[PDB]
């Protein structure tokens, strides 16, 4: 009765490892929550916006989550790191709070302790398998190398890739872990060239990838580079410049240059709060805005249906978010079959479609229609 | 329960332009704050820590500042951008609020509206002048170029530099402005070589400087590179690696590898709160902790002397911070006759000494004792 306070809490890497993505992501959550208040998107609710920088340290994330459950009574958890989410799964499950991660690791929505975790988009695995499919269409028996961030995040899609490579007749000849501060990748690239690698697939944030491309260009190599969600967009172009030309990127998001109410809104909100241009255009600002938008829309549905806002009512709002009752903010693509954001008790992936985009003269251009990977489902679910 | 709440407010670039510096700086403010609470530095008071990311946008900084005055009645301001500080001097003077900036621009403490602003360390102008002095004893009549950040921060020491150079018989042949995303610095460096530049002095953060060093190393160039406070430290090493070998750097801080209670405190505080290792060694983590330590010691002394914590009593505790009451936390160097941190109504610079250090084997090594530049006082004050 009257205005109530509701806490929207995100914990992730505004600084520290992976912060190329966590900074714009965190910023979008804070901004959207700010916009929810100004436009009164949820009648009778003022959002208390809590955005914590855990710097990719799982102990910081746990402490911030415990504080947020105990003190702020959160009905939802906007989370970040793969490693952190893996570690908190038992506790998330125990206290039944719906959790929407920036991490797209499929293991998060696999048993046990998976009833409350909802992936806004396709997983690292589907992305990587989608890219491998694209590789096998180009060139049979292609030699491919994986380069991966040194963490549970980098390692996430490695097993689905090996088994997909096997199914497609490709050979994964190496897998290397490369983190930030990779000033000189000469040795690694020379190793790949000796072994006849022809395609390098990346699972990383954009700074390590950019460094590798810069060196690749410098040395004049012919291997093609591809990458999953966090590797690309305008961020990669800004760090790699022309060394990005021809990079192939798998993602569920619309680009900054496409026409969508959601992309339009990201721009409007970004300018409103004076974000720098490169935040406004980041695909990760889009990514955070979708996560906060999902949370804010489930809170709204909870208010309309139950007139009470709890982990339980918010849960019920999310698992009813399907069919004609799906959420279509225009942030991510949809299959010509499907809708944009839809969940059920048994379907925990929001935007199940993705595309492959190619970097051309400084901009990522779609070279596919939205699609789902049946190959991913065979190798992963059997 | 029952404890007096004192708000410690900082606004700066946690992300956006200059964030290579602002992030560790803001992290140190927050941590020194948590630590004051853990240890109850000031009896009967709890510090509430408001650390805000303005992304180097002056409009955000001003809005954050006004809000913190209205809602928290802050007794001190920890500020950041040189540009934001220049714009706020009248309001700071109006509010009679001691302001301790990250910015070291000498013009902040020049009249008018300069009564409430205190530099913790040496200014940009004296660092640049000190460096030009190092150049003239090595090579009479040397050709030098200045490369600066494209903002008031970058341009801050240029007039003192021109003045000094002319006193020394050096020829400043070019001043260039380069910001972040300077991926290719070839055109600029080639223009330097054709102009016969033999020394490059940088006024900048670490990222752009690093990009220039790596290009210069690729091109086999032999100009010597030098830089003011924000250009160097373990952060420049991490970004530039070997290309930084030989860089000459002017700062007032102790190094991470030196032995000091203050440096010991920063490692202990940083590991206590799970900061990444690179933040913990950052000189800008040291720099922010000094700023926060001064703010906290002044509040402490105000409490003890006056039984009230206000903008007025904090100010009195700052201008009495001299002689027998000078402050010696051990973050910054002192001269032999001198002392670490001392202010008067008339002396608004804390640690007046600086050193020149040289990068050898990925570590900055002092190459001088602490000193002050008479030449700087000649050109700037007469
Ligand atoms: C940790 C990983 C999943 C990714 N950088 C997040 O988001
Ligand atoms: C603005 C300037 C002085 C610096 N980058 C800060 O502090
Ligand atoms: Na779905
Ligand atoms: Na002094």
């Amino acid at each position: 009765l009257g205005q109530q306070q509701v806490t929207l809490f995100w914990s992730g890497a505004i600084t520290g490892p992976t912060s190329d993505a966590g900074a714009p992501y965190g910023a979008a959550v804070e901004d959207y929550c700010k916009w929810a208040n100004e436009r009164k998107l949820v009648p009778g609710v003022v959002f208390n916006c809590v955005v914590r920088d855990d710097q990719y340290n799982n102990a910081n994330t746990q402490r911030f989550f415990e504080e947020a459950v105990d003190r702020f009574k959160i009905p939802v958890f906007l989370s970040y790191a793969t490693g952190a989410n893996l570690q908190l799964k038992p506790l998330i499950q125990e206290l039944r709070i719906p959790t929407i991660p920036a991490s797209m690791h499929i293991e998060l929505i696999d048993p046990p302790n998976n009833d409350y975790i909802f992936l806004p988009t396709t997983s690292y695995s589907e992305q990587v398998v989608a890219l491998l499919e694209y590789i096998a269409r180009e060139k049979k028996g292609a030699k491919v190398a994986l380069v991966v961030h040194p963490s549970p995040f980098g390692r996430a899609p490695v097993e689905d890739a090996r088994k997909a490579a096997r199914e497609l007749g490709l050979q994964i000849v190496d897998v290397q872990e490369v983190g930030s501060g990779n000033l000189d990748n000469t040795a690694l690239l020379k190793r790949f060239e000796q072994a006849g690698v022809e395609y390098v697939v990346h699972q990383n944030v954009a700074g390590p990838v950019a460094n590798i491309l810069k060196d690749a260009k410098r040395l004049g190599l012919k291997m093609r580079h591809l990458g999953a969600h966090y590797t690309g967009g305008p961020d990669l172009i800004a760090l790699a410049g022309d060394a990005a030309e021809g990079f192939l990127w798998a993602t569920s998001f619309y680009m900054a240059h496409e026409d969508t109410p959601g992309i339009r809104l990201q721009k409007e909100i970004g300018r409103k709060y004076g974000r720098p241009e490169n935040f406004i255009e980041s695909v990760n600002y889009t990514n955070g805005m979708l996560a906060a938008a999902i949370a804010v829309e489930a809170i709204r549905r909870a208010q309309e249906r139950f007139k009470r806002i709890t982990n339980e009512t918010v849960y019920q709002a999310i698992v009813g978010m399907n069919g004609p009752n799906a959420f279509k903010p225009g942030f991510a693509v949809s299959t010509k079959q499907g809708v944009e954001i839809d969940f059920t008790k048994s379907e925990h992936t929001g935007a199940e479609g993705l595309r492959i985009l190619e970097a051309k003269g400084g901009r990522f251009v779609p070279v596919t229609e939205p699609f789902t990977s049946a190959l991913f489902r065979k190798v992963h679910y059997g």
